[PDB]
Protein backbone atom coordinates (compact mmCIF):
# COMPACT_ATOMS: atom_id res chain seq x y z
CA UNK A 1 0.00 0.00 0.00
CA UNK A 2 1.49 3.15 -1.47
CA UNK A 3 2.47 6.15 1.45
CA UNK A 4 0.81 4.16 4.51
CA UNK A 5 1.72 6.77 7.12
CA UNK A 6 -0.43 9.00 5.02
CA UNK A 7 2.43 11.87 5.06
CA UNK A 8 1.71 14.94 2.80
CA UNK A 9 3.36 14.18 -0.76
CA UNK A 10 4.50 17.67 -2.78
CA UNK A 11 4.52 16.74 -6.02
CA UNK A 12 6.40 18.76 -9.10
CA UNK A 13 4.97 18.29 -12.47
CA UNK A 14 6.63 18.73 -15.79
CA UNK A 15 5.06 20.78 -17.84
CA UNK A 16 4.13 17.97 -20.37
CA UNK A 17 2.65 16.21 -17.02
CA UNK A 18 0.78 19.59 -16.45
CA UNK A 19 -1.51 19.16 -19.63
CA UNK A 20 -3.53 16.87 -18.08
CA UNK A 21 -5.68 17.68 -14.94
CA UNK A 22 -7.30 14.48 -14.19
CA UNK A 23 -4.81 12.05 -15.43
CA UNK A 24 -2.54 14.04 -12.74
CA UNK A 25 -4.75 13.57 -9.97
CA UNK A 26 -5.13 9.86 -10.36
CA UNK A 27 -1.22 9.76 -10.38
CA UNK A 28 -0.94 11.46 -7.49
CA UNK A 29 -3.54 8.55 -6.04
CA UNK A 30 -1.85 5.74 -7.41
CA UNK A 31 1.30 7.21 -4.94
CA UNK A 32 -1.25 7.39 -2.43
CA UNK A 33 -1.32 10.82 -1.83
CA UNK A 34 -4.90 10.92 -0.96
CA UNK A 35 -4.28 8.78 2.48
CA UNK A 36 -3.20 12.29 3.52
CA UNK A 37 -6.30 14.42 3.00
CA UNK A 38 -4.04 17.30 1.31
CA UNK A 39 -1.22 17.18 -1.79
CA UNK A 40 1.15 20.10 -2.77
CA UNK A 41 1.71 20.71 -6.71
CA UNK A 42 4.28 22.95 -7.20
CA UNK A 43 3.95 24.04 -10.74
CA UNK A 44 6.54 23.59 -13.24
CA UNK A 45 8.88 26.65 -13.94
CA UNK A 46 7.56 27.40 -17.46
CA UNK A 47 3.97 27.78 -15.88
CA UNK A 48 2.37 31.13 -14.92
CA UNK A 49 -1.50 31.98 -13.85
CA UNK A 50 -1.40 35.31 -15.12
CA UNK A 51 1.07 37.91 -16.20
CA UNK A 52 0.50 40.77 -13.13
CA UNK A 53 -1.15 40.62 -10.16
CA UNK A 54 -0.92 44.97 -10.73
CA UNK A 55 -4.80 45.22 -11.82
CA UNK A 56 -6.86 43.93 -9.16
CA UNK A 57 -7.37 46.30 -6.35
CA UNK A 58 -10.62 47.52 -8.08
CA UNK A 59 -11.99 44.25 -6.95
CA UNK A 60 -14.72 44.71 -4.79
CA UNK A 61 -14.81 42.38 -1.21
CA UNK A 62 -19.06 43.16 -1.15
CA UNK A 63 -18.67 41.39 2.42
CA UNK A 64 -15.56 41.43 4.49
CA UNK A 65 -16.21 39.24 7.70
CA UNK A 66 -14.71 40.22 10.81
CA UNK A 67 -13.50 36.26 12.61
CA UNK A 68 -14.64 36.58 16.37
CA UNK A 69 -13.67 33.96 18.68
CA UNK A 70 -14.75 32.31 21.92
CA UNK A 71 -13.37 29.81 23.93
CA UNK A 72 -9.72 28.87 24.87
CA UNK A 73 -6.67 29.62 23.40
CA UNK A 74 -6.61 26.03 21.74
CA UNK A 75 -10.05 25.16 21.71
CA UNK A 76 -12.09 27.66 20.42
CA UNK A 77 -15.24 28.64 17.71
CA UNK A 78 -15.44 31.88 15.57
CA UNK A 79 -18.45 33.45 14.35
CA UNK A 80 -18.23 36.15 11.18
CA UNK A 81 -19.90 39.60 11.73
CA UNK A 82 -20.68 41.63 8.29
CA UNK A 83 -18.52 44.63 7.79
CA UNK A 84 -18.64 47.16 5.16
CA UNK A 85 -17.55 46.58 1.77
CA UNK A 86 -14.21 47.30 0.49
CA UNK A 87 -11.76 47.10 -2.70
CA UNK A 88 -9.45 44.82 -2.51
CA UNK A 89 -6.58 48.19 -2.59
CA UNK A 90 -8.75 49.28 0.75
CA UNK A 91 -8.52 45.37 2.10
CA UNK A 92 -5.13 45.36 1.24
CA UNK A 93 -3.82 48.64 3.47
CA UNK A 94 -6.03 47.15 6.65
CA UNK A 95 -3.88 43.87 6.23
CA UNK A 96 -0.57 45.77 6.60
CA UNK A 97 -1.80 48.47 9.27
CA UNK A 98 -0.26 48.55 12.94
CA UNK A 99 -3.88 46.77 14.13
CA UNK A 100 -3.71 43.71 11.55
CA UNK A 101 0.06 43.24 9.95
CA UNK A 102 2.05 39.83 10.81
CA UNK A 103 4.19 40.63 13.92
CA UNK A 104 8.22 40.14 13.61
CA UNK A 105 8.96 36.61 13.64
CA UNK A 106 12.01 34.10 13.15
CA UNK A 107 10.62 31.21 10.95
CA UNK A 108 6.93 29.70 10.14
CA UNK A 109 7.32 27.72 12.91
CA UNK A 110 7.79 30.57 15.24
CA UNK A 111 4.50 32.27 13.61
CA UNK A 112 2.51 29.19 14.09
CA UNK A 113 3.23 29.39 17.62
CA UNK A 114 1.87 32.79 17.77
CA UNK A 115 -0.74 32.13 16.09
CA UNK A 116 -1.93 29.65 18.35
CA UNK A 117 -0.81 31.39 21.28
CA UNK A 118 -2.79 34.70 20.21
CA UNK A 119 -5.62 33.79 17.74
CA UNK A 120 -8.11 34.68 20.10
CA UNK A 121 -7.34 37.62 21.37
CA UNK A 122 -7.89 39.65 17.96
CA UNK A 123 -10.89 39.57 15.36
CA UNK A 124 -8.92 39.42 11.41
CA UNK A 125 -11.30 40.56 8.74
CA UNK A 126 -11.23 38.61 5.76
CA UNK A 127 -12.40 38.46 2.13
CA UNK A 128 -14.35 34.99 1.36
CA UNK A 129 -16.45 33.30 -1.05
CA UNK A 130 -15.99 35.74 -3.86
CA UNK A 131 -17.55 34.33 -7.28
CA UNK A 132 -14.65 34.96 -9.48
CA UNK A 133 -10.83 34.16 -11.33
CA UNK A 134 -7.61 35.55 -11.64
CA UNK A 135 -6.54 32.78 -14.03
CA UNK A 136 -5.42 34.33 -17.22
CA UNK A 137 -8.00 32.81 -20.21
CA UNK A 138 -5.04 32.15 -21.92
CA UNK A 139 -3.62 29.65 -19.28
CA UNK A 140 -4.50 26.22 -20.43
CA UNK A 141 -2.90 24.38 -17.86
CA UNK A 142 -4.69 24.11 -14.05
CA UNK A 143 -6.64 26.80 -14.85
CA UNK A 144 -9.24 26.61 -11.83
CA UNK A 145 -12.15 28.08 -13.74
CA UNK A 146 -11.76 25.12 -16.63
CA UNK A 147 -11.53 21.98 -14.82
CA UNK A 148 -14.06 19.43 -15.65
CA UNK A 149 -17.66 20.25 -14.01
CA UNK A 150 -18.93 18.06 -10.86
CA UNK A 151 -22.06 18.06 -12.43
CA UNK A 152 -20.56 16.84 -16.06
CA UNK A 153 -18.87 14.29 -13.66
CA UNK A 154 -21.61 12.61 -12.50
CA UNK A 155 -23.39 12.25 -15.90
CA UNK A 156 -20.72 10.75 -16.83
CA UNK A 157 -20.77 8.32 -13.89
CA UNK A 158 -24.67 7.49 -13.13
CA UNK A 159 -25.82 8.76 -16.30
CA UNK A 160 -28.28 11.56 -15.57
CA UNK A 161 -27.86 15.28 -16.46
CA UNK A 162 -28.66 17.43 -13.72
CA UNK A 163 -28.66 20.97 -13.24
CA UNK A 164 -26.20 23.24 -11.45
CA UNK A 165 -22.67 24.65 -12.09
CA UNK A 166 -19.32 25.06 -10.79
CA UNK A 167 -17.16 28.11 -10.54
CA UNK A 168 -13.97 29.53 -8.65
CA UNK A 169 -14.01 31.47 -5.81
CA UNK A 170 -11.55 33.64 -4.62
CA UNK A 171 -10.68 34.47 -0.70
CA UNK A 172 -8.83 37.61 0.54
CA UNK A 173 -6.64 37.20 3.90
CA UNK A 174 -4.72 38.99 6.76
CA UNK A 175 -2.36 37.87 9.55
CA UNK A 176 -4.97 35.30 11.73
CA UNK A 177 -7.53 34.36 8.91
CA UNK A 178 -8.71 31.01 9.79
CA UNK A 179 -10.21 28.16 8.57
CA UNK A 180 -12.01 25.98 10.96
CA UNK A 181 -11.99 22.40 10.82
CA UNK A 182 -14.00 20.97 7.53
CA UNK A 183 -14.28 18.26 4.71
CA UNK A 184 -15.63 19.87 1.63
CA UNK A 185 -19.28 20.04 0.78
CA UNK A 186 -20.24 16.21 0.08
CA UNK A 187 -16.90 14.97 0.54
CA UNK A 188 -15.56 16.75 -2.69
CA UNK A 189 -12.56 17.38 -3.62
CA UNK A 190 -11.04 20.79 -3.54
CA UNK A 191 -8.04 23.06 -5.28
CA UNK A 192 -6.26 26.06 -3.94
CA UNK A 193 -4.09 28.36 -5.85
CA UNK A 194 -2.32 30.91 -3.68
CA UNK A 195 -1.89 33.57 -6.20
CA UNK A 196 -0.19 36.73 -4.37
CA UNK A 197 1.11 37.70 -0.87
CA UNK A 198 1.80 35.64 2.34
CA UNK A 199 1.62 31.23 3.27
CA UNK A 200 -1.54 29.58 4.40
CA UNK A 201 -0.56 26.80 6.92
CA UNK A 202 -2.43 23.67 6.93
CA UNK A 203 -3.45 21.24 9.01
CA UNK A 204 -5.11 17.56 7.85
CA UNK A 205 -6.23 14.43 9.07
CA UNK A 206 -6.23 11.29 7.37
CA UNK A 207 -9.45 10.30 5.37
CA UNK A 208 -9.41 6.79 7.41
CA UNK A 209 -8.89 8.85 10.56
CA UNK A 210 -11.58 11.58 10.19
CA UNK A 211 -13.86 9.75 12.71
CA UNK A 212 -11.29 9.96 15.19
CA UNK A 213 -11.54 13.82 14.70
CA UNK A 214 -15.58 14.09 14.66
CA UNK A 215 -15.11 11.91 18.22
CA UNK A 216 -12.82 14.64 19.83
CA UNK A 217 -14.48 17.15 18.68
CA UNK A 218 -18.18 16.16 19.84
CA UNK A 219 -16.15 16.29 22.69
CA UNK A 220 -14.93 19.38 23.00
CA UNK A 221 -17.75 21.27 22.14
CA UNK A 222 -20.74 19.30 23.33
CA UNK A 223 -23.12 22.04 23.06
CA UNK A 224 -22.69 21.87 19.46
CA UNK A 225 -22.83 18.17 19.08
CA UNK A 226 -26.42 18.24 20.63
CA UNK A 227 -27.77 20.85 18.17
CA UNK A 228 -26.70 18.91 15.39
CA UNK A 229 -25.06 15.61 14.81
CA UNK A 230 -22.76 17.30 11.51
CA UNK A 231 -21.81 20.12 13.28
CA UNK A 232 -18.12 20.77 11.77
CA UNK A 233 -20.35 21.34 8.73
CA UNK A 234 -20.68 24.52 10.42
CA UNK A 235 -17.50 25.43 9.99
CA UNK A 236 -16.74 27.19 13.14
CA UNK A 237 -14.57 24.88 15.49
CA UNK A 238 -10.75 25.19 15.76
CA UNK A 239 -8.98 22.55 17.54
CA UNK A 240 -4.89 23.43 17.57
CA UNK A 241 -2.26 20.55 16.69
CA UNK A 242 -1.17 20.81 20.61
CA UNK A 243 -4.65 19.46 21.27
CA UNK A 244 -4.67 17.28 18.37
CA UNK A 245 -1.41 15.51 19.62
CA UNK A 246 -2.80 15.25 22.96
CA UNK A 247 -5.72 13.26 22.10
CA UNK A 248 -3.70 11.05 19.87
CA UNK A 249 -5.47 12.42 16.65
CA UNK A 250 -3.18 11.50 13.95
CA UNK A 251 -3.03 14.70 11.35
CA UNK A 252 0.17 16.30 9.23
CA UNK A 253 0.68 20.06 8.45
CA UNK A 254 2.59 22.17 5.50
CA UNK A 255 3.15 25.64 4.00
CA UNK A 256 1.20 26.57 1.11
CA UNK A 257 3.73 29.82 -0.35
CA UNK A 258 2.37 31.90 -3.17
CA UNK A 259 2.31 29.91 -6.89
CA UNK A 260 1.15 26.46 -5.01
CA UNK A 261 -1.46 25.01 -5.72
CA UNK A 262 -3.23 22.35 -2.52
CA UNK A 263 -5.24 19.84 -3.17
CA UNK A 264 -7.42 18.00 -0.34
CA UNK A 265 -9.49 14.65 -0.98
CA UNK A 266 -12.01 13.40 -0.39
CA UNK A 267 -13.05 13.31 3.06
CA UNK A 268 -9.99 15.13 4.61
CA UNK A 269 -10.66 17.24 7.36
CA UNK A 270 -8.53 20.32 7.07
CA UNK A 271 -8.17 23.60 8.99
CA UNK A 272 -5.08 26.41 9.03
CA UNK A 273 -4.46 30.01 8.96
CA UNK A 274 -2.93 32.83 6.94
CA UNK A 275 0.23 34.68 7.79
CA UNK A 276 -0.40 37.76 6.25
CA UNK A 277 -1.76 39.96 3.36
CA UNK A 278 -3.11 37.14 0.26
CA UNK A 279 -5.58 35.97 -1.87
CA UNK A 280 -5.92 32.35 -3.37
CA UNK A 281 -8.82 30.96 -5.77
CA UNK A 282 -10.31 27.38 -5.09
CA UNK A 283 -13.11 25.20 -6.41
CA UNK A 284 -14.33 22.06 -5.40
CA UNK A 285 -14.04 19.33 -8.27
CA UNK A 286 -14.97 15.19 -8.19
CA UNK A 287 -13.52 12.57 -10.12
CA UNK A 288 -14.87 8.71 -10.18
CA UNK A 289 -13.42 7.68 -6.86
CA UNK A 290 -15.80 10.45 -5.41
CA UNK A 291 -18.69 8.96 -5.91
CA UNK A 292 -18.23 6.47 -3.50
CA UNK A 293 -17.67 9.45 -0.50
CA UNK A 294 -20.56 11.38 -2.09
CA UNK A 295 -22.69 8.12 -1.13
CA UNK A 296 -21.96 8.45 2.14
CA UNK A 297 -21.13 11.78 3.21
CA UNK A 298 -22.85 12.95 6.03
CA UNK A 299 -24.92 16.17 6.34
CA UNK A 300 -26.00 18.97 8.56
CA UNK A 301 -30.22 19.41 8.46
CA UNK A 302 -30.35 21.63 11.60
CA UNK A 303 -30.01 24.48 9.31
CA UNK A 304 -27.19 26.16 10.59
CA UNK A 305 -24.73 25.19 7.32
CA UNK A 306 -26.58 26.45 4.17
CA UNK A 307 -25.30 25.80 0.37
CA UNK A 308 -25.13 26.29 -2.94
CA UNK A 309 -28.14 25.20 -4.57
CA UNK A 310 -25.72 23.24 -6.73
CA UNK A 311 -25.35 20.97 -3.58
CA UNK A 312 -29.55 19.90 -3.85
CA UNK A 313 -29.07 17.59 -6.87
CA UNK A 314 -26.23 15.80 -5.61
CA UNK A 315 -28.21 14.84 -1.96
CA UNK A 316 -30.98 14.20 -4.46
CA UNK A 317 -29.44 11.51 -6.51
CA UNK A 318 -27.02 10.03 -4.11
CA UNK A 319 -28.68 10.00 -0.93
CA UNK A 320 -32.46 10.04 -1.44
CA UNK A 321 -33.27 8.39 1.77
CA UNK A 322 -31.88 11.97 2.93
CA UNK A 323 -32.79 14.25 0.99
CA UNK A 324 -36.15 15.02 2.20
CA UNK A 325 -34.45 15.76 5.74
CA UNK A 326 -31.82 17.60 4.12
CA UNK A 327 -34.03 19.83 2.24
CA UNK A 328 -36.06 20.76 5.60
CA UNK A 329 -32.46 22.14 6.34
CA UNK A 330 -31.78 24.50 4.00
CA UNK A 331 -36.24 25.77 4.15
N1 LIG B 1 -13.00 24.75 1.70
N2 LIG B 1 -12.59 25.99 2.12
C1 LIG B 1 -11.43 26.10 2.79
O1 LIG B 1 -10.72 25.10 3.03
C2 LIG B 1 -11.11 27.41 3.26
C3 LIG B 1 -12.04 28.29 3.78
C4 LIG B 1 -11.74 29.58 4.31
C5 LIG B 1 -10.42 30.00 4.33
C6 LIG B 1 -10.07 31.15 4.91
N3 LIG B 1 -8.96 31.89 4.75
N4 LIG B 1 -9.06 32.91 5.66
N5 LIG B 1 -10.16 32.73 6.41
N6 LIG B 1 -10.76 31.62 5.96
C7 LIG B 1 -9.48 29.13 3.79
C8 LIG B 1 -9.82 27.87 3.28
CL1 LIG C 1 0.45 37.80 17.48
NA1 LIG D 1 2.83 12.51 10.47
NI1 LIG E 1 -11.69 23.36 2.43
ZN1 LIG F 1 -26.07 21.59 11.60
Amino acid sequence: AQNPNCNIMIFHPTKEEFNDFDKYIAYMESQGAHRAGLAKIIPPKEWKARETYDNISEILIATPLQQVASGRAGVFTQYHKKKKAMTVGEYRHLANSKKYQTPPHQNFEDLERKYWKNRIYNSPIYGADISGSLFDENTKQWNLGHLGTIQDLLEKECGVVIEGVNTPYLYFGMWKTTFAWHTEDMDLYSINYLHLGEPKTWYVVPPEHGQRLERLARELFPGSSRGCGAFLRHKVALISPTVLKENGIPFNRITQEAGEFMVTFPYGYHAGFNHGFNCAEAINFATPRWIDYGKMASQCSCGEARVTFSMDAFVRILQPERYDLWKRGQD
